[PDB]
């Protein structure tokens, strides 16, 4: 049912400095995440040019963004090309290890935490405002899965059995209690016009009732 993994280890050394760090520029994760997403609708996108068929599973390409104040969630949900179960537990951490490494070298040559995207390891830097992330994706490949971290130097990967999502990556950040400010529809409208204004799919945000 549910399998845990122990993160590389220079992803883990990544993630608590990420969490420990007095960073304050905290805005940033929506950015890289917005980004990440902008990637896998490229991709699905370039795909579905020679062949159509890879649409069937949802012709639409968008970002939503939805803020839960009850819950305490922000999640980043798209229609991309969505992630196999290799590319959880395997492959995308591999591809992360140089990228991880050559941060953490910079880091300690003054670099800034924001140059984080710069080393295609932007998804880490949700760990500045989420005590929890929880990945919910599906490829037309494979299986519907949910990934999650807590850090601490795990991840665990399962079936997921909830909802279907046809396609796509949802991500799900469990804040933490001092970063609410990201529930809030102005506080979202100003990062994603500041960093975001160049995305080349409609980003939708979804105000609460
Ligand atoms: C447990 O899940 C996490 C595992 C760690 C990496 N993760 C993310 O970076 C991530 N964050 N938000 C996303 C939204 C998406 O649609 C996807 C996605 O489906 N794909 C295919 C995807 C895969 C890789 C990238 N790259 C961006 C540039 O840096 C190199 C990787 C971009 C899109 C992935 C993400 C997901």
């Amino acid at each position: 049912e549910v399998e845990t993994f122990a993160f590389q280890a220079e992803i883990a050394q990544l993630m608590s400095l990420i969490i420990n760090t007095f960073y304050s520029n905290k805005e940033i994760f929506l950015r890289e995440l917005i980004s990440n997403s902008s990637d896998a609708l490229d991709k699905i996108r370039y795909e579905s040019l020679t062949d159509p068929s890879k649409l069937d599973s949802g012709k639409e390409l968008h970002i939503n963004l939805i803020p839960n104040k009850q819950d305490r969630t922000l999640t980043i949900v798209d229609t991309g090309i969505g992630m196999t179960k290799a590319d959880l537990i395997n492959n995308l951490g591999t591809i992360a290890k140089s990228g991880t490494k050559a941060f953490m070298e910079a880091l300690q040559a003054g670099a800034d935490i924001s140059m984080i995207g710069q080393f295609g390891v932007g998804f880490y830097s949700a760990y500045l405002v989420a005590e929890k992330v929880t990945v919910i994706t599906k490829h037309n490949d494979d299986e519907q899965y949910a990934w999650e971290s807590s850090a601490g130097g795990s991840f665990t990967v399962r079936t997921d059995t909830g909802e279907p999502m046809g396609r796509g990556t949802k991500v799900i950040l469990h804040l933490k209690e001092d970063q609410t400010e990201y529930l809030e529809e102005r506080r979202i409208k100003e990062i994603v016009k500041k960093h975001s204004q160049f995305i080349g799919y409609p980003i939708t945000l979804f105000v609460e009732k």
